[PDB]
């Protein structure tokens, strides 16, 4: 009854077991009955929360339709419709349909790939009902149910523990702590209950039980657990607008202002001249319709879709095009540590024998991959007796079992199992029969077993112990040295202590091993260094990112020592750096955080709110901040961050949803490939924008000048259509599809205040436009001095304009490198397009049918050569400017 008010983990931790049971009306021994479970499920529902609420396809279509450039395109389409411009409206609607169709197809494919990659099995739960243990699905849980936890079990819901022996729960998923947290059934004081990791009497949903047996009572199901509050916070923060979208909006506003300026200028010119108002107004609106280019969205969408497809081919799914743009223009990259920077898989890396030999173990994870190297020599099997004895002691005295690269047991024991597997001694456990077992406990801090060989049962009993050095060395009396048994002296003990301290100073966890006939007279074997190593290929990637001008910071909820060791190993920590805890982050506000966070680089013991605050503080300075992670605090960080990078294997569903790209193989080379692709996309967009703006400005100026005085429209409809095809067609697409240069990807990241339209680009556009219009006006001046209108004037102007457009496109192929630096062939599509256009022009000016259709005349070889030479000043001037800029650069 009482509708079963949900108890938070805080209050459940504060109140004792009896009070919680009385409040929840839960039977600890006999469990719940079916009728009560159904009654409680009728209100609280199932143990699920809605993830990725997907709207129908029409909503996504409308969302892709909603773009300021698209709105400008429809505005231009309707204003052309009111003046009976059918061709312009058809072109605009075709461009809009193509852009939205491509965007919808790409997003649908990305969503399908995300759904297929993330395969989820319905988890089960062990609970007692009516007094007999029966296995239910995790969804059927209701508050008050008594849940039994075993080794390897995944916690389905929040539990108030009342029975637990030697329980160890891996909370790296929720808190990021690599070391499993011991659980105690005693109530916790309110003073020490502030932190999540300090709640040792609460079992959190989604965590993995690594050791011990537990019995708890459900206190929260669904969105009321600790995995529901983080989800609520996730759907409470607005992702910030991408710099690509801001640049697109700024460019659209600039284009609208430019169109308004030109129509006002034409209005003023017409008023000054004395022409009629209505025809001049119609001409102004027609010129405005001719402005606002329509191919920019097509080119941008095509280039970004090609980049997305390339990223997919590189094992990386991208939800949005501005997402990959944000990754390309990233400035600061942050990282969770436990999970994306480290394998979250304890592995033995250093072995020290009783004889003094040092052994290095390579490889990461719970897999047989890896080799043990002693003095530059690979050791396999029983090659080295000293290392082999340690491996045998760690393998026989082991209860952890790894199946299909999944560890069931203590991570430290899994490290020893993996080390034994790397040496080819995986089956050493089956060769002995464990007669007497002493289990590992916090008080004793050691574990010893007694066993006899399967086929050598007549051999005397041998006992192996593992644990802390201090406890193991008490039962050790002799040591082995080069196959000889010598009594353990005080000097040897001091040497072992020195080695243990040296290994601990490097962040390695020291475990002692021994073997002998009976407890107390064991022989010391050696020490093994167990650490949680970083993922392969991460140190080089971090070094490359640091050398590229991108700062790398670490935010994690683990201990200070582990974070410091990991950062020092990866190069993010030194002897002069500083570390800031979560309490220090919560201490100051705004200004002091802004002074502190950029200087520091290591954050330890950080709550999800602390990570969100750090992300917001980094965003306040204006730098683009990136973060990668696999947890829930990481998920809320990616939600607060502009760019979200997740892991497709070790990550969670919440982390994957909160992110914006998912990594399949858990690599960073893919991340810098995305950065390079984004830089190339930005360069191509800049070049295409410059070329199209210059061409549009020149064409509009020429049309306005022609209409202004006397001769009305000295060009036929077919010539105008072919001109419109050339500038905004295959040449434009080929310019927008320009590949990635090897020099544009070795540059410092673009600043936040940098925009596409710069003063240099504007000056180059103006210079090219004035040169083109001067050449065309000189040609038309010679033809008007001829004082005859016999299609020769029209065809000469048509060819001059076509050649000027081609040379402008060739000049705008690159903005930094010269013409003879990227290759004449380069894009095969560009060569095909220019060859097709030039043969079409030759047929138009040569074939009598096409000549009559286009109203052209015959041109001799000398005239064609002179035209080719004259319409080359744009390319020559642009190359001279580029060469001057290049000189001065280095100079
Ligand atoms: F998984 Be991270 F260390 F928060
Ligand atoms: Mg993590």
């Amino acid at each position: 009854e009482t509708m079963i008010p949900v108890l938070t983990s805080k209050k459940a931790s504060e109140l004792p077991v009896s009070e919680v049971a009385s409040i929840l009306q839960a039977d600890l021994q006999n469990g719940l009955n079916k009728c009560e479970v159904s009654h409680r499920r009728a209100f609280h529902g199932w143990n699920e929360f809605d993830i990725s609420e997907d709207e129908p396809l029409w909503k996504k279509y409308i969302s892709q339709f909603k773009n300021p450039l698209i709105m400008l395109l429809l505005a231009s389409a309707v204003i052309s419709v009111l003046m009976h411009q059918f061709d312009d409206a058809v072109s605009i609607t075709v461009a809009i349909l193509i852009v939205v169709t491509v965007a919808f197809v790409q997003e649908y494919r990305s969503e399908k790939s995300l759904e297929e990659l993330s395969k989820l099995v319905p988890p089960e739960c062990h609970c007692v009902r009516e007094g007999k243990l029966e296995h239910t699905l995790a969804r059927d849980l209701v508050p008050g149910d008594t849940v039994c936890l075993s080794v390897g079990d995944r916690v389905p819901a929040d539990l108030r523990l009342f029975e637990a022996v030697d329980l160890s729960i891996d909370e790296s998923s929720l808190t990021g702590e690599t070391t499993p947290c011991s659980k105690v059934t005693a109530p916790q004081p309110a003073a020490t209950n502030g932190d999540l990791a300090s709640r040792s009497n609460i079992a959190f949903m989604g965590t993995l039980v690594r050791c011990g047996k537990a019995k708890g009572v459900v206190i929260g199901t669904g969105e009321n657990s600790e995995f529901g509050e983080v989800f609520k916070m996730m759907q409470a923060e607005e992702a910030p607008k991408t710099p690509l979208q801001k640049s697109m909006d700024l460019l659209g506003k600039q284009l609208s202002f430019y169109s308004f300026g030109i129509i006002g200028i034409i209005m003023l010119v017409g008023w000054l001249l004395g022409k009629d108002i209505l025809e001049m107004f119609t001409i102004s609106v027609s010129l405005a319709v001719a402005a606002i280019p329509e191919g920019l969205p097509i080119v941008v969408t095509v280039t970004l879709a090609l980049g997305v497809m390339r990223m997919v081919k590189k094992r990386a799914i991208v939800k949005k095009l501005p997402i990959v743009e944000t990754l390309g223009c990233c400035n600061v990259i942050c990282s969770d540590k436990t999970g994306t920077l480290t394998k979250n898989e304890m592995t033995v890396t250093h072995i020290f024998t009783s004889d003094g030999l040092h052994a290095e173990v390579t490889g990461v994870g719970y897999n047989q991959f890896g080799e043990v190297i002693v003095d530059g020599d690979v050791v396999h099997g029983f090659y080295n007796p000293a290392v082999s004895r340690i491996v045998e002691a760690g393998c026989v005295c082991n209860d952890a079992v790894i199946r299909n690269n999944t560890l069931m047991g203590k991570p430290t024991e899994g490290a020893l199992i993996a080390l034994a597997m790397k040496m080819g001694l995986d089956g050493l456990q089956q060769d002995y029969i464990r007669k007497a077992e002493y289990p590992f406990s916090s008080e004793q801090k050691w574990m010893a077993v007694k066993c006899v060989h399967r086929t050598q049962q007549d051999r005397p009993e041998i006992c192996f112990m593992k644990g802390a050095y201090e406890q193991v060395i008490k039962y050790c009396t002799t040591y082995q040295s080069k196959g000889q048994t010598l009594t353990l002296t005080q000097q040897q003990r001091d040497v072992y202590q020195q080695e243990k301290a040296r290994m601990g100073s490097a962040g390695l966890r020291v475990l002692a091993l021994a073997s002998g006939p009976e407890l107390g007279q064991l022989t010391f074997l050696g020490l093994v260094g167990i650490i949680d190593p970083p993922r392969t290929g991460v140190k080089e990637a971090v070094t490359t990112l640091i050398a590229s001008g991108v700062s790398i910071k670490m935010i994690t909820g683990d201990s200070q020592e582990t974070a410091v060791a990991i950062a020092s190993r990866l190069g993010l920590y030194s002897k002069t750096s500083q570390s800031v805890s979560g309490e220090e982050i919560d201490a100051m506000d705004v200004q002091q955080l802004s002074q502190i966070v950029p200087k520091v680089a290591v954050f330890y013991r950080a709550s999800p709110r602390h990570k969100m605050k750090i992300i917001k503080s980094l965003q306040k300075n204006g730098s683009v901040v990136a973060m990668t992670g696999d947890g829930v605090n990481d998920a809320v960080a990616l939600k607060a961050a502009d760019i979200g990078v997740a892991m497709g294997q070790t990550g969670t569903d919440v982390c994957k949803e909160a992110a914006d790209m998912i990594l399949v193989d858990d690599d960073f080379q893919t991340i810098m490939s995305a950065i390079e692709e984004g830089k190339g996309i930005y360069n191509n967009i800049k070049n295409f924008v410059r070329f199209q703006l210059s061409t549009s400005i020149a064409a509009l100026t020429l049309i306005s000048l022609a209409t202004l005085m006397n001769f009305p429209n000295p060009l036929n409809a077919m010539q105008i259509l072919w001109i419109n095809i050339i500038m905004d067609g295959p040449p434009a697409q080929s310019l927008g599809v320009e590949p990635v240069d090897k020099d544009v990807i070795r540059k410092p990241p673009r600043n936040w205040k940098d925009s596409i339209l710069t003063k240099n680009l504007i000056l180059k556009i103006l210079v090219s436009s004035i040169i083109i219009v001067c050449g065309t006006l000189f040609v038309f001046w010679r033809e008007l001095r001829d004082n005859v209108i016999t299609p020769r004037d029209t065809t000469m102007t048509f060819t001059c304009f076509v050649f000027f457009d081609m040379f402008n496109a060739l000049s705008s192929r690159s903005q930094t490198k010269s013409v003879f630096e990227i290759g004449l062939c380069s894009n095969r599509m560009f060569c095909y397009a220019v060859l097709g256009s030039i043969m079409g022009q030759l047929l138009v000016i040569y074939f009598p049918p096409l000549q009559k259709v286009f109203q052209t005349e015959s041109l001799s070889i000398l005239d064609l050569l002179f035209l080719l030479g004259l319409t080359s000043s744009v390319c020559i001037v642009a190359e001279i400017i580029k060469k001057v800029e290049r000189s001065r650069e280095k100079i």
